[PDB]
């Protein structure tokens, strides 16, 4: 069972690794000015290092290719965080049981209050749609067809669905609020 | 990995089931007055099987002795054979059964007169045997090895810690002349 993720997940994965909320404050200062994305494959490396102590789903090399923000109307813009990572499970006894590409696109809104010279920002919902998540198998010692395979496909999902849902969307919320309203109508601003 | 039996084995396998301790005294009184000895081999053997089943996911079950056979090998001494035959299935966390096998296991000791002595019973692992019946997982992958790897060290274990002590101890809760009698038949 993924009891011991679970737990984690209720605490906060952050309460088994002093530094993630050193990096969440470096991400706060460095978005009141390349790095950003540094930043946030720090953060995203540190929560997964958390998930591969408490469960078998070891996920590494997380990369953010580019962030994007693309105007939705003149006053709202979804922003695009593309996360990449290497992905092994493995289980008791079997050891390594797959070698999987893991592809997760997490997208949020911003938006400013019309009819205002003093703009409220809105961040809307962060939403863990499976269509997000993508997981493409490599490899596997015990043959790609095995019914291990799709096991370990399953049991990474599970994994990966549950530390967006409780650390990914959540962080991602947190940090569009913790921008001023200029710098949200500012980036809102030639999106389009 | 096999914590749990090894405590259970330490204990005694009958710490967990009250009605081996019966089943034993069964065998006993049933000998004195010497097919039926060996269906309450079935049962006594069924039962360790059944309390390993509790403390591993090698779940051991349909338990057979076809014959119980005794070999003269001198006037006052015998070899007695016991074929042991089971069905085995096999479980890990996640993957649920790995794999179902056939398991045989011949028992020897020795019975002498001196005084009723009972030799070793060995534990030989060419002794053990387990046959891939069927996987999921595929019928040569590493899947199956672990599974019968873990069945050859619980039976193993299962042999060595209850079997095999517990044959001695029927064997010498024989009188002299009851001995005698059986090795009568060479
Ligand atoms: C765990 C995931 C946390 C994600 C936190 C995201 C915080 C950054 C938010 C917005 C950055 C500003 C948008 C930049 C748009 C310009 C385009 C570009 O940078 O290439
Ligand atoms: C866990 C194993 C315990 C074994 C206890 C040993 C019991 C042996 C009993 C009697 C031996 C007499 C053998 C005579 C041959 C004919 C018997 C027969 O085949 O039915
Ligand atoms: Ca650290
Ligand atoms: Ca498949
Ligand atoms: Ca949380």
């Amino acid at each position: 069972v993924l009891r011991k993720l679970k737990s984690g997940l209720e605490r906060g994965l952050d309460t088994f690794d002093s530094t993630i909320e050193i990096i969440m404050q470096n991400l706060k200062t460095e978005l009141e000015s390349q790095e950003t994305e540094n930043f946030l494959e720090q953060l995203i490396s540190r929560i997964f290092q958390v998930v591969s102590r408490l469960t078998g789903v070891r996920i590494r090399n997380v990369q953010v290719p580019d962030i994007t923000m693309e105007a939705t109307s003149e006053n709202s813009a979804n922003v695009l965080i593309p996360i990449t990572a290497d992905v092994t499970v493995s289980l008791p006894f079997l050891g390594e049981i797959v070698d999987l590409d893991l592809n997760v696109d997490l997208q949020t809104t911003v938006s400013i209050e019309t009819d205002t010279e003093d703009p409220q920002v809105v961040v809307g919902e962060c939403t863990n749609n499976p269509e997000s998540i993508s997981l493409t198998v490599l490899h596997s010692r015990f043959g790609l067809v095995n019914d291990v395979v799709d096991i370990g496909v399953n049991l990474a999902r599970r994994v990966v669905s549950s530390v967006v849902e409780g650390e990914l969307c959540p962080r991602f919320r947190e940090l569009l609020e913790s921008l001023d309203a200029e710098c949200v109508e500012k980036l809102i601003g030639e999106s389009q």
